[PDB]
């Protein structure tokens, strides 16, 4: 009855994640001045370069140089010795207005509640009772390992650390009538950018003693746990210099770590009219509401949209055998309790508020009591 | 027992898909001269611009201007009236060598069979007996609708069509002991870029009569089927001008349309040492081999890797209740029949051959009898 499952996470200075954070810094900067900004901001990062590309229609006056460089500063790339420096990098901007054809089909002259979806697409929400925050343990631990690295970098404990990191956690699980129960950690991977001087033994010792042991409960670690710490042997070159980054290339890190399902859409750089983000947040909210409401132990929700149409085209529920209600009954409960038009989701989840940069590392779900993490009390 | 499920696909001129095709045109150009090229080529597209960014170490001499422009030509963007022109667009190149630190940790001085994974990560394979090609009907139909649009554009039947398109198909399914059985098509969305002159009624009529009816069997369509054809009302601006594109932003279109699972990695622009591609292809091959071998009706396979390590860190099987063998027994069969080291996958699936551009539209799976689509005969 046991099985393995693996999830990964990345750090704030991973080049794809840099792009997500910059895209959302740009979104937040617009929303701070114009709550109704239409934003579709892609970021690309390579050696010495941040490029913004996409479509923004907004009444805001945004200093892109400042916004980008402050985001990079926060991440920690502040010197050529680290491979990237917010003070001296190139920031290039290829931003246009939103297509008039999209605007007229989605939101022009439409009542806010009746705004069309900003695109077609499909989105999923997932929740699992295996952790109190209703997330898979694999992905929670992977995120926390990256957060620990950033903490020990910033507090000067491990000053050889640089911002670019990746982690991966394999858990051995058992099953209990469709719910999943973590037993032990089977394998951990950590790769993190480092300075020229520190040796591989010093790093591996610190990663086990100061990172893994500070994050993963000892009850999950045993003599058989496999550790792959700095498995490449050398990671001095990192950030965008080591690997080009793009917005929306960590969509599984951003969500459920391979559990559940994904419809393909990226979150960062997009305002609420882009259902790739708003409907995925709403679907998480639905899933978490069903689990915290005691209807399910685990649940997957699909929704889908057509551009220009407000109501979803389909809604589907899968409960993994963890409810005494049928999936049809759960669907009826969802339909009675939630309105998944984007122009209603925006009100319920307060999606004009400029909090998006906070979402763009360490996963969008399972932390900080964002509105989509606060369950709805269900009537049925 | 019935449920809905939705998948989408996009056309060759969708701006994200343009990027995937260009990335793989670049990969193929390298492989044609240097089978061992190390390629990590990201493409970004916006009005008037193709940018290549990433890392290539290769003995090839590649004319990026020519490769990019020929790919755009093939797609059909050949005039400013269409919003993009291969003859006159900007092609910018920000390509460096592969990081020496990665190279030394992955492949330098290593026997080919024992090459390390080019990164950490997780990957899934999926197969379902609901179609002969072992793919979900939702995603197959969505792809075929885009292919039909391109066919009728290219043959001059519907000369108002432009290359940028999206489709979405919702199927109503029943379940049979874990297998899924399509009943009917519930909803179809088609959005396609068009010329200034054609009206909405002409387009909607053609999309139903010449596209949908030419693709979707009549047995699946009924009086209740919902059609959202050109739902935005106007789609003259399109391609990169309408929406910035990036490589690796259609990873669910590229795979199983939301079915199965995804580990997050993009395929296009990457040589075989990048397990995001090679191990996903191998996992598809495993899944399809289990279904075509009569062991399962449906199956999901997870694998995972650490950078620099050749053997997978974990392998997992889920059969949805569609095998008389346990998941543990299936895992043993997989382990006895497959070697999922990247340096062995490359031999089994012939992954130095320059066929990658063909994979980069209409999905990587379920068509053309690529090596990962030819089942392995299993011993057990
Ligand atoms: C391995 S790189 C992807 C492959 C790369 N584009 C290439 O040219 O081979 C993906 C991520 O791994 C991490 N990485 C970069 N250099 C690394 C190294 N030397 N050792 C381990 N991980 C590294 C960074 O987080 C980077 O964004
Ligand atoms: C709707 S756009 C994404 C949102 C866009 N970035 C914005 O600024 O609102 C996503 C895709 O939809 C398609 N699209 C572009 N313009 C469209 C229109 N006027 N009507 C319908 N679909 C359109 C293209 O395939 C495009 O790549
Ligand atoms: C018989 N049956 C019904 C469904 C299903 N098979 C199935 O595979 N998925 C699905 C797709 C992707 C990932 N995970 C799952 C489910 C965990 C199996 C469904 C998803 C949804 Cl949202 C739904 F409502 C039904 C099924
Ligand atoms: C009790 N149990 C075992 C597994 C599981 N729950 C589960 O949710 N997934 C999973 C993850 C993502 C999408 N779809 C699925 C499966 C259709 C449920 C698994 C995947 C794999 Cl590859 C595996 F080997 C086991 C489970
Ligand atoms: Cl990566
Ligand atoms: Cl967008
Ligand atoms: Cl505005
Ligand atoms: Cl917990
Ligand atoms: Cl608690
Ligand atoms: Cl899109
Ligand atoms: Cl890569
Ligand atoms: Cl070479
Ligand atoms: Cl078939
Ligand atoms: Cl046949
Ligand atoms: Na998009
Ligand atoms: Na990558």
């Amino acid at each position: 009855g046991t099985f393995l499952f693996t999830s990964e996470s990345v750090g704030e200075g991973h080049p794809d994640k840099i792009c997500d954070q910059i895209s959302d810094a740009v979104l937040d900067a617009h929303l701070q001045q114009d709550p109704d900004a239409k934003v579709a901001c892609e970021t690309v990062a390579k050696t010495g370069m941040i490029l913004l590309a996409g479509e923004i229609t907004s009444r805001a006056a945004v200093d892109y140089q400042k916004v980008v460089r402050e985001a990079v500063k926060h991440i920690g790339y502040d010197d050529s010795s680290k491979g990237f420096d917010y003070k001296t990098c190139n920031v290039l901007v290829a931003l246009e207005q939103q297509s008039p054809d999209i605007a007229q089909g989605v939101h022009l002259d439409r009542n806010e509640e009746d705004i069309g979806a900003g695109d077609q697409g499909l989105m999923f929400g997932y929740a699992t009772d295996e952790t109190e925050e209703c997330m898979p343990l694999t992905i929670v631990l992977a995120h926390k390992l990256n957060a620990k690295l950033a903490e020990l970098r910033r507090n000067g404990t491990l000053p050889w650390l640089r911002p670019d990191s990746k982690t991966q956690v394999t858990v051995q699980y058992m099953q209990d009538r469709g719910a999943v129960l973590p037993i032990r950690v089977h394998t951990i991977v950590i790769s993190v950018q480092h300075d020229e001087e520190v040796c591989l033994d010093e790093m591996r010792d610190a990663l086990k003693e100061k990172v893994i042991k500070a994050v993963v409960p000892a009850k999950y670690l045993d003599e058989d746990t496999i550790y792959h710490l700095q498995p490449s042997g050398r990671f001095v070159i990192g950030g965008p210099q080591g690997d080009a980054g793009l917005t929306g290339r960590k969509i599984i890190v951003d969500t459920y770590g391979g559990w559940g399902a994904h419809g393909g859409g990226a979150f960062s750089g997009k305002d609420y009219t882009k259902v790739d983000r708003s409907a995925a947040y709403a679907a998480r909210w639905v899933a978490k509401s069903l689990v915290k409401g005691g209807l399910c132990r685990r649940v997957l929700v699909q929704v889908s949209y057509a551009i220009g149409v407000s109501h979803p085209l389909s809604i589907s529920i899968f409960h993994y055998g963890t409810s005494q209600k049928s999936e049809r009954e759960l669907l009826e409960i969802v339909k009675k309790n939630f309105d998944l038009r984007p122009g209603v989701i925006v009100r319920d989840l307060d999606l004009k508020k400029p909090i998006y940069q906070r979402t763009a590392a360490y996963g969008h779900f399972g932390r900080d009591s964002f509105p989509w993490e606060v369950p709805k009390k269900l009537k049925y």
